[PDB]
């Protein structure tokens, strides 16, 4: 049950090298000569602590590894959208080319229908003209024919002698060529749908500011738009900061810390959405480029404040884009921060970072 | 009234005496008292009869000139009407020609688009391959550690021996821990394209059939060429240009030469003589007719075919009975006469008169 395998004795020792448990008879052998040993109790309670610490770190890395799972789980599904957009974009693009050809067709055709108007109008004119010149001839033949048959054929004839004596009568360019020119290159750049994130979003929307400033609303705030306190006391806001950073900041911080707060503010907001019953369903419904836009509206005016946009939360889940943009503009949130709301909407609209590529 | 006499003579309105004199120099007619008026006091007067046939001749000699100057005028009447349809063709050929080039291009797009989607699908396959790999390379890490943890969780409990046996290898491997990261394509270069921001037989026929070197419409709306050479009865132009090349033996592009026009003309006439001699309805007639009427017969078989002309029983019966007076009437009462009266007159004339009086003017 608990004895040395072979020697049949009590396992008391612990070789440092082998790191395995042995008995005193095991010690006097090949694999344990020159080896330092100890009794199990002399090393036990020390090792116990050593794994009590290994466990804790090993548990954090089990969270970090469970993030890398999610991380690429998102990227897969993201490309699925990236592709199934570049696809429509690429197709619809050609569709417009297929249109400009349809116009240029009937255009060039009516330029030939114009020649069938011009040359055809000089036709019926010089037709009727020389068609009477034919019957007017039968008018004189029938005349003389009955003029003959004396009173008839003489009533002025040396005039008709003078009458008869004066009877005078491709658009097609190398389209393949141009497409071969543009197919070459123009600007080979990174993706245009996941070359940015919720972080770079808010970095642009909130800016990074190291020393305490006042809000859009007037309140004290720091770093990547982290609210400190509604109070007018700069010190009180310094106090909250001092308390928030875990040192004596004095209303100014490192960028490294400015980031920490931001990661937390983001991540804290997210948990606010996962717990709120009205928000989450809309989150899971949207693509990444919009999943971030919800965090933005939450990061700004908090959980309870976004849940109120029920009229807007409906369309976006039903995915009526151009309309959800107009309904959000009627909320006070648009009135107060016009440019910010505009950028977030345009992102709820286009489903792209196009509202940010400027900045 | 009276026959073999002269019509009564009217009277000089200004004087009263009969109008009998032809004033030379004034070309008009007057009485004797009118010769004394100052209007003529110097003009050589003559009796109407003394000059009647001088002028009756002079008008006939002039009247014939009028008819022959009426033909060349009626020929320039058709000279225009021909050019009319000669452009109506030129357009309805350039019209289809362009709309066939605008299709060569729409084809070019279809293929380019096909080539572009065929690429956005290679990316998706390629990327969603390495991803679904490294993905499991993470399902490994996450699950693995959940088992590497359970090891410790097991040691931190139970026997001191369990806690201790081979414990170093673990605090080694855990200190030497570095979770790898997934193969992201977050920012690797890429390209999705940009749509840019944009007499006998042959002669008699040419007069009636004409000579065009390109595809023109018949007297019945069918595409023909040369001298009445039917390519097709279909209203398609592309259908004419296709059969045309099977005929000529080259790509004409809607235009042949004069020796190619005559090539297909001698193949049509040489068949008309056959179409008749191969027919037990017409051959009895063709043999019992002289050279001129034989042409008038071949003209009808060339115009309609051996089956069509063989539809004229009474006429062919009478032309065999040689009843010209009766036959010329039976050929007029026909759809052949209505569709082309001018040509019908010329053929029926060739049957009745037995001469070429129907082409001395054309
Ligand atoms: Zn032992
Ligand atoms: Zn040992
Ligand atoms: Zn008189
Ligand atoms: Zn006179």
């Amino acid at each position: 049950v608990d004895h040395c395998a072979r020697h049949g004795e009590k396992l008391l020792l612990f070789c440092q090298e082998d790191s395995k448990v042995i008995c005193w008879l095991c010690k006097d052998s090949q694999e344990h000569r020159g080896h330092h040993t100890f009794l199990m109790e002399e090393v036990a309670q020390e090792y116990h602590v050593k794994l009590q610490t290994a466990l804790e770190m090993l548990r954090q890395k089990q969270q970090e590894a469970e993030k890398l799972e999610a991380d690429i789980r998102e990227e897969k599904a993201s490309w699925k959208i990236q592709i199934d957009y570049d696809k429509t974009n690429v197709s619809a693009d050609f569709e417009q080319l297929r249109e400009i050809l349809d116009w240029e067709e009937s255009n060039e055709l009516q330029n030939l229908e114009k020649e069938e108007e011009d040359i055809l109008k000089s036709l019926t004119k010089s037709e009727t003209e020389m068609v009477q010149q034919t019957q007017y001839m039968r008018e004189l033949i029938s005349e003389l024919e009955h003029r003959l048959q004396m009173m008839d054929l003489l009533q002025g004839v040396d005039g008709i002698i003078k009458r008869i004596e004066n009877m005078t009568l491709f658009r097609a360019p190398d389209l393949k060529g141009m497409l071969d020119m543009f197919r070459d290159a123009a600007a080979e750049e990174s993706p245009v749908l996941l070359a940015m994130n919720i972080f770079e979003m808010l970095r642009i929307d909130e800016g990074l500011r190291l020393k305490i400033y006042k809000n859009t609303e007037g309140y004290y705030t720091i770093g990547i738009g982290h609210l400190l306190t509604k109070s007018p006391s700069l010190n009180a806001a310094k106090s909250e900061l001092d308390k928030a950073i875990g040192r004596n900041t004095n209303g100014v911080i490192t960028k490294d810390e400015a980031e920490k707060l931001f990661n937390q503010d983001v991540d804290a907001a997210v948990r606010g959405i996962l717990r709120n019953a009205k928000l989450k369903p809309v989150y899971d419904s949207l693509d990444a480029v919009r999943r971030a836009a919800l965090i933005n509206m939450v990061f700004q005016m908090g959980e309870t404040g976004v849940a109120g946009f029920t009229n807007s939360l409906r369309m976006l889940q039903q995915k009526r884009w151009d309309e959800a943009a107009v309904n959000l503009a009627k909320s006070r949130w648009y009135n107060q921060t016009p440019n910010r709301a505009k950028r977030v909407i345009t992102t709820f609209r286009t489903g792209t970072w196009d509202a940010y590529k400027n900045l």
